[PDB]
């Protein structure tokens, strides 16, 4: 297959010319990337950067000073040091790193977007793409040309605390918003990547969002069609569209550690697709190999295995000794001069295509001016607005309008952390409201549109503030209900903001997926007031308010929308803006009765021979692709051409879509399709395509979808794509319309 | 390259199937191939008149003589019925077999505790409580008397044993097995098979049947949890896990197997040719009778959609491998496979081979010779008090004390006892479904005379000391069981007075009897109404025995720190409440072992054969892996009023290769003040491995009775091949390094000093 990343002799050239010039000390520096802390004395220490760069000759570092977000002034001034040292001593630059992941999660002052799970909630690739060309600017800004994201894990199990770091349970949403990602952040030039663009990379591959238990980091299971046509393909599509460098999931699956599957790594992804960008480790995950899972004996041993399975990088993070060890490998022929050879290059290549050893630094002090700009925050809020789902709307209770008296309840109401989540200026979103107390809460947005004396602030509940290590996160507690039920008697209506605090990974692991009980129960007091009630859940996971959602006449999922999601959620509660989220996922109704959109036949209730309308409805809280407008969308006149196929063709979808109400809005078009009978039992439904389109009152306007005949084809017991002859329907809205494939197709590549 | 026949070559026997196969039309052979429920046979209109079971003689002649039917199954009315009933009924089906068709018909009931659907007979713990025994020769024993009273129905076959891994805690079918680990049901399902059918199972005398698998295989992983929905297993887990007991009672002779209604992978087990033909038959050289669960040919076109219509789903199951079809209510089957073989869809070579094994097994049976047979006169111990000492020394076995503060038991005289909970007075809720009826729904109204828990307590510690007052109650079912679930609280004010009259309670909780999809879950929480009881009972100060009563491990961790002891009794069957009795007063001791892991939390769910990763906070180097924080009591957990300490542990060879066989002593002592049974497990621990390797693994077991003080050396036998995995490939391998052992908690390190890989696809 043609490469990944476009053929560029003059770029293999300036590779080969520099590994050629290079020592064995200074290739095994170039696979070693260590974190901040070695080099802090926030104050940097010279003599450690001398030591780690330039005796050591270490490649890249990561990671914010101090665990903490930073201005770009200190960034600057501190790379600018590593740099002198780098192009001095070494004369390769250095590589810098940070998890900048919802916009610049680690610079004070930045653009802080929704989380990815919100960005799947908008279908909305170009907003999706606006924000992380936004997060590329700002980061350039603090000298950093490399992000390590997106994240395009597939969230299938509700109870993972990394549930919201992806765009959600959907193959195709993550595919499509991860290319829209890689797009946003690199620019159209893999090869060239200038001083307002970074290097992306896809993490974490793969299957790391599928532990049986839900809780982080312990094993997957994942069968052997879903690995190549789920988990697999987000990776592969965003592949195609030019990633500079991947992220290996720290995990397990069939008992193999992902860092040392050389079949995952090497084969099916940097020979299969021929992709030659940058494979590096999650943190500390060489050391995991011999520590936590004990396929190797020693660092040693495990370095060599993951070097050897195809790792060009380890994010050690901390220990310098890795490039005495890795030498040990090379002279005790425990890893080869020809995978040591190639892992360098991979690693050069990066650098020259982020245009690093002409410009290892650059002119941040000018060429950023609208970093943290009001510009770059509407986008911020405009991304916020589209995500956040309007899951129930009963009685039109909302928009809410003038005169009524709002209370605002619940422990979600008046918190920035809350907001934001994990990832947001610390690892574990802790601090938020005490670094950046600038930002407007639910409760302060509220405030502003409505007026300070029609919005009444009374949380009923409470989170206590986080320790250092945010192991309090789950905890909340009753601050004065009397009060709080009170304030509700004297009100109009009441929006109770619940769901949870911030956490991240393992430290965010739950053993129940519930909501809190004090949140249960503050929900079920407000209720005996009779005062109407709007639900705000505000979290990163889909807990379960089956208990609560009857006493709500309406339901707002606004999951982590970050620093601009207070003022996105006043527009739509006031009507200045209209809801045009949908659910990424399924949400749950039971803690042991968890699925997903895409599920067999023999799970649903009911359905009869030869009928395709299956019934999740006893188990889903709100299914995938959950969501209402405060106006009326009406689909008609689905249209498929050519309705009889082969493998060979290109389907032609259009499907009317009018608004019938009296507002403006967007609405999300999604297409779905269902393969009526194959050799593996098929997926009940599967997103195939989707759109986005804004209509003003009483607007038509045809949508048309293209869709390729192989996108219809499944990955069987085999393990090998195939298109079988036979009937499909496709859906749109409430439309349904019959295909026929006339001649099976089988796949003998791996890929299609 | 062939292994030896899993069965032994029998030359006669083969003789007598193909002389037999020659002479018979294709409407013969289909018909062989066909099996149906006693509905079909049933005169729907007169049974309801009458209330009696009445079959239809014209129906016989139509579905044997005409159709050629080969196979019956099922209770009549699927309602127990006695010995005498099933006989007449089995004499009008042979008589018209043995006339007609000159091949005998094979009749086949689920007996899977004991005789299930034959009144009268002895009722056996469920399996998930054999597991807890730890006990290969109480488990034979159980299904020799099983085997000894089906026959007493003229019934030759039982589909059964089920051998299941019980991995999911939720899985409606998780107490029909022998628990959640691999060695426990391989080694129980052996013992049950050698108990079924002897040890000729080329000769299955008058007094043996039968035994069949089920079902093959990875049908207790679902991932939902949900019963018949999609399991998703490891490649590595498939072989080393849920094929192994399949894999080890077929080595025991197992004459037949029924294959897993389910899906892994998208792929129907009814339609997997690589599984049923060449991972089974094939690999193992077992020429056995494979028969499909019930209706699982319609599901393949009905459920799942990998076929079109009824024909075409026919043809890939048994082009994959079926012999057998539970239709089980269409004589049109035959036509339908008929037209598979004019049409070619499936070749006469796999016709004639699957008739070939369904004749083989009713020649093995005895069955051409012996239609029928002295069922009055032959089986005198049907029901007798012998064979209900083996249920109730069974039933005692299993039962688990995991926690005895302040010895609260063994009670005493002059104790005045309450018993509360709506568990405390139900001998559905003793037995669990599989009992009289499917569901088993109606078992106090169908055989009133066995003891519930309160009656066997009144009986042994005097009716004047054991008062009832429930609290809580389960609601009669309604015929479907929709109301399994449910529960009401009962005048609780009252019970709480009666509490504070008495000396202690004894609260029995849990779950009311289901089976299979009715008895889906969406929580594991135990009832709301239960833990309220419990909770309420607490507060009059007085000491709770809290007795776990229950198919599935329901959440029960604020309840817990209430009780002072805690018995969890699973699914113990019609001599559960006189185990129990004798249990509590100290007449016997407990011994009983949980053979699965119960969970602390409805989102922590795990079992004990987990991997490093899963562990909290264990050090480099360090193999004392922890998931207390997850587990409320672990497998193998349970405790005994004596105690025991393990010392001495020593293996030999401890540098050993792949040709080994190792001899692995324990010293175990009795240091407590009773006489008691000690289950003696045995674990392994592969210290690196090229797969991340389990924590622990149960190798080998024992179960010994020990006097006060007496130490007694308990001697194991362990190949080094049991120490082999499946590695990432599939593929078995013992790799050079080390591993520990342990049992108690003394621990030996060995070493294997030589890799071993196998390129066979079983060791
Ligand atoms: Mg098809
Ligand atoms: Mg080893
Ligand atoms: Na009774």
């Amino acid at each position: 297959v043609p490469p990944a990343l476009p053929y560029d002799a003059a770029l293999e050239s300036k590779v080969q010319q520099r590994l050629a010039r290079m020592t064995l000390d200074e290739k095994v520096g170039q696979m070693c990337q260590l974190t901040a802390d070695p080099l802090t004395d926030f104050t940097f220490d010279p003599k450690a950067i001398e030591r780690v760069v330039g005796q050591y000759k270490v490649g890249s570092i990561l990671n914010a000073p101090l665990t903490t977000a930073q201005t770009p002034e200190a960034y600057a001034r501190f790379i600018e040091a590593i740099q002198k040292v780098s192009m001095k001593q070494i004369g390769i630059p250095n590589l810098y790193g940070l998890d900048q992941n919802h916009g610049t999660t680690y610079t004070l002052g930045g653009t802080i977007f929704p989380q990815n799970i919100n960005l799947g909630a908008t279908f909305n690739r170009e907003l999706t793409r606006r924000s992380t060309e936004i997060c590329a600017y700002e980061t350039r800004a603090c000298l950093v040309p490399w992000t390590f994201n997106p994240t395009i894990d597939l969230a299938r199990h509700a109870a993972w605390p990394r549930f919201w770091e992806n765009f959600g349970e959907d193959t195709y949403v993550n595919a499509e918003l991860g290319r829209a990602a890689v797009l946003g952040y690199q620019g159209d030039n893999p090869n060239s990547i200038d001083r307002y663009h970074i290097a992306a990379c896809l993490k974490h591959y793969m299957a790391y969002g599928a532990p049986v238990s839900g809780r982080d980091r312990t094993p997957s299971s994942v069968s052997r069609s879903d690995m190549r046509e789920k988990h697999f393909e987000p990776f592969r599509a965003a592949v195609q569209s030019g990633v500079l460098s991947i992220m290996v999931n720290s995990g397990v699956d069939n008992g193999m550690p992902f860092h040392a599957n050389k079949q995952l790594l090497t084969d099916w992804l940097k020979r299969d697709l021929n992709w030659d960008g940058m494979l590096v480790t999650d943190w500390a995950d060489i050391d995991n190999l011999y520590k936590r899972d004990r396929v190797a004996n020693n660092k040693k041993e495990a370095i060599a295995m993951a070097i050897n399975a195809g790792i060009d990088m380890s994010m050690d993070p901390y220990d310098v000794g890795f490039t005495d060890l890795l030498k040990q490998c090379v002279n005790e022929g425990l890893v080869p001069m020809s995978r040591i050879d190639d892992a360098v290059s991979r690693i050069l290549r990066m650098k020259f295509r982020l245009g690093l050893f002409d410009a290892p630094t650059w002119n941040w002090r000018r060429d950023y001016p609208l970093f943290g700009s009001a510009q770059h925050a509407d986008v911020a809020r405009q991304s916020a607005e589209e995500s956040m789902v309007l899951l129930k709307n009963e009685g039109q209770l909302l928009p809410l309008r003038a005169g009524q008296k709002i209370l605002l309840a619940g422990p979600n109401a008046n918190s920035l952390r809350a907001l934001n989540g994990g990832w947001t200026y610390t690892w574990q979103g802790h601090r938020t409201d005490e670094l950046a107390p600038q930002y407007k809460t639910i409760y302060e947005a509220m405030a502003e549109r409505f007026g300070q004396d029609k919005v009444t602030l009374s949380q009923g509940v409470v989170y206590p503030k986080a320790d250092e290590a945010n192991s309090n996160w789950a905890a909340d507690s009753m601050a004065d209900l009397a009060a709080t039920l009170r304030a509700a008697q004297a009100a109009d209506v009441i929006v109770a903001c619940v769901g949870e605090n911030s956490y991240c990974e393992t430290p965010g692991n739950l053993t129940d997926l519930h909501l809190s009980p004090n949140q249960r129960t503050l929900v079920k007091e407000l209720a005996k007031t009779g005062k109407p009630i709007v639900l705000v859940l505000s979290e990163g996971r889909p807990r379960l308010v089956g208990d609560i959602e009857p006493l709500a006449q309406s339901v707002v999922n606004i999951m982590l929308p970050g620093n601009h999601g207070g003022e996105a959620l006043a527009r739509l509660l006031a009507g200045d803006a209209n809801f045009s989220g949908r659910l990424p996922f399924t949400y749950p109704r039971f803690a042991n009765a968890l699925t997903t959109y895409d599920y067999k036949p023999m799970e649903s209730v009911g359905t009869m021979e030869g009928n395709y309308n299956y019934d999740a409805q006893v188990y889903v809280q709100w299914p995938f692709g959950a969501g209402v407008s405060y106006t009326d969308f009406a689909y008609s006149n689905l249209r498929v051409s050519p309705a009889q196929f082969a493998v060979s063709d290109t389907l032609t979808v259009q499907i009317d879509v009018q608004n019938i109400g009296q507002r403006v809005g967007k609405e999300a078009v999604l297409l779905y399709s269902h393969d009526l009978a194959a050799s593996s039992t098929p997926d009940v439904r599967r997103l195939r395509a989707f759109d986005k389109i804004e209509l003003q009152p009483g607007e038509k306007r045809t949508v048309t979808l293209r869709l390729p005949a192989a996108d219809l084809a499944f990955v069987g017991y085999d393990g090998k794509w195939r298109l079988e002859a036979g009937d499909f329907l496709l859906f749109a809205g409430n439309q349904q319309q019959r295909i026929s494939c006339t001649a099976t197709h089988l796949w003998t590549t791996p890929n299609r």
